[PDB]
């Protein structure tokens, strides 16, 4: 509260406005920085949030807002003028190179802190690995999967994991409720790549309507069992178990903001007296998304910076670190 | 596998053994020393542990083992004599600050590396708490109250808080079930002395005949509630919560190898959204005690040689790090 971390947001959709919504009453953290594709917003005392998301809900960039900066380049405006200690990545991973990318323009930047990412796919945190040494090398303490799944059930896995000798599965089965689908565009459309029909490129090039269309099939809901999820390669690269031991599924409810599941994961393993047994973890039906996912995201940004202070650089997951409360 | 960790246990009750057994399939650490109140064990190739078991229940003593060494000051001896990386402390915390002793013995030392506690009281914390500076001089990463609770289910709270802006309990229930309450003598006392009518004081001198009555009473079935629990101050040391926000109750079936309910942790807070909900998460019924306590202490172990390996010297709890799972 005398010492604040100041932090950025890149990217303003369900996730980005949720996350400057959350820190907006936090004391150990301030909002200084947001950037969206057209545009960004600096602003040292804090950002207010109700302006940017005005000014980005009706005029379509942050850059409209009171102190905006228009900028088709706005990500790597930002960081140059930007006193920031640490960025929330909440962008889409469109296409599965992108996060890497915009890491690579931190990497290029010279710029030094904590980066959280809460990126969902396995093949997006390998091309992060790509980087863990140059990442290191820019004295960036950088923090993958760190939102829902990945992130807080991961992280619960690894805590749960201790009782066992041996890890036989962990099986995450997620519920999400939004009121409807258009609030988290990129989550969404990651979600039908991941389906059966369907690929990544294939989702990006979708219309609007093509999506509703899709969507109506089943009134708003989609069932995805066996996604390609970073929690696998997270847990293995903590030395937990085998990526294939790791399954992750779920329902998405589009057009009903109450969750249709309890999200939980279930660690499965062997105790050291040849016992076989579960631990269950399961989330309040009231914890949104954005709670679950923007919650730990902060958690992850405050022990990255304990990791940071301490000249930890490098690449981080969920499993390998205890996030901090911040306040 | 090439270079593993050398471990000792202090203490051959149901905690001590349990722990030995536990280790006996790992290829990361090696029991290399145990100390009982009467003599003590070293083998830098690793325990015999049914050896050491046998010497123990039969002879009262593992010095009275193959390698054994009787000793009325068994720990400061092996201490000395003992290349020895962790110790995990299996002992009474009888009389409430015999932990504490035991902790000063080993800052007296001189000896350097990693210590866990399984320590229950948050009053034995407090007492511990008292040392944080001279452990952090003395060159030793003390893990305190890393077993099942305090530890395990701590930990699980400290990650489930992540979802919310505001915690409001951390509520623990747990369940034990033993075959007979002489299995863990001391774990039963401590639990006696939690009890109305009792204290630490009074729990001590009773006879084991006044135990299996006060036991038969009820069955064997220890009801528990509001005990004066470590995880309180542990969630508060992490700034997750206040002590009086956790609650710590539980049955013990002493007549029962199978547990009398499904232990687990309810963490209710507020959302940024200010929705109220709760996070559970519970245990698999065919996880045991020592499973869910041993496990944990030496995942705690090696996240503590982790940081003592970085220089991290001092005192940290469940709550404020992330464990290594150990293989
Ligand atoms: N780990 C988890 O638990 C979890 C949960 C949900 C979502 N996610 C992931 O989080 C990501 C964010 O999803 P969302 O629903 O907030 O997305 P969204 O489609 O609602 O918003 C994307 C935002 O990125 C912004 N952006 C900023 N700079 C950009 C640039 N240079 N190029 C393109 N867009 C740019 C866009 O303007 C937009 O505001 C997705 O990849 C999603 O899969 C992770
Ligand atoms: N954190 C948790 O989840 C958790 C759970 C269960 C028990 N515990 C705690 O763990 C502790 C161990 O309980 P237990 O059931 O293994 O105890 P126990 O009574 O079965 O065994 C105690 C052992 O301490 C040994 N010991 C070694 N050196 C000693 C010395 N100098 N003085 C006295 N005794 C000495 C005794 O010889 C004996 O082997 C208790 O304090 C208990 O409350 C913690
Ligand atoms: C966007 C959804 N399809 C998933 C939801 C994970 C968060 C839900 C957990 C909860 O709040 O219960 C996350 C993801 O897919 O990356
Ligand atoms: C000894 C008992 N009275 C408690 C049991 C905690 C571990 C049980 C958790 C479980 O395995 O379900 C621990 C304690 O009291 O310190």
């Amino acid at each position: 509260s005398l010492a604040p971390l100041r932090v950025g947001i890149l990217g303003f959709g369900g996730l980005g406005q949720a996350a400057a919504r959350l820190l907006a009453p936090k004391q150990e953290m301030k909002l200084v920085a947001v950037a969206d594709r057209h545009g960004y917003l600096y602003d040292a005392d804090g950002i207010d949030v109700d302006n940017a998301v005005q000014a980005y809900t009706q005029q379509g960039s942050v850059g409209k807002a009171k102190k905006g900066q228009m900028s088709e380049q706005s990500i790597e405006d930002l960081i140059g003028e930007g006193e920031v200690d640490g960025y929330f990545l909440a962008l889409p991973n469109l296409p599965n190179t992108f996060m890497a990318d915009v890491t690579r323009q931190f990497i290029a930047s010279g710029w030094q802190g904590v980066l959280v990412d809460a990126l969902a796919r396995t093949s997006a945190v390998e091309q992060l690995i790509t980087l863990r040494e140059d990442l290191a090398q820019a004295g960036i303490t950088y923090m993958t999967g760190c939102g829902a799944t990945p992130g807080l059930l991961t992280a619960a896995a690894a805590i749960a994991s201790q009782s066992f000798q041996e890890i036989h599965q962990v099986k995450i089965t997620f519920g999400v409720g939004i009121a409807n689908w258009e609030a988290y565009r990129a989550t969404i459309r990651e979600d039908i790549a991941h389906m059966p029909g369907y690929n990544v490129d294939k989702a990006q090039a979708m219309t609007d309507a093509e999506v509703a269309a899709l969507l109506d099939q089943t009134n708003g809901i989609l069932a995805l069992e066996d996604m390609e999820h970073a929690d696998d390669i997270m847990l293995e690269l903590a030395g937990i178990c085998h990526r294939d031991q790791v399954t992750v599924g779920g329902v998405v409810d589009t057009r009903n903001p109450k969750k249709p599941l309890s999200t939980h994961v279930k660690i499965t393993g062997r105790t050291f007296e040849g016992k076989i047994s579960s631990h269950t973890f399961t989330l309040g039906d009231e914890t949104s998304m954005a709670a679950n996912v923007c919650g730990p995201a902060f958690g992850y940004l405050k022990a990255g910076y304990g990791l940071h202070r301490q000249g930890l650089k490098g690449l981080f997951t969920a499993a390998d670190v205890m996030p901090k409360f911040v306040r």
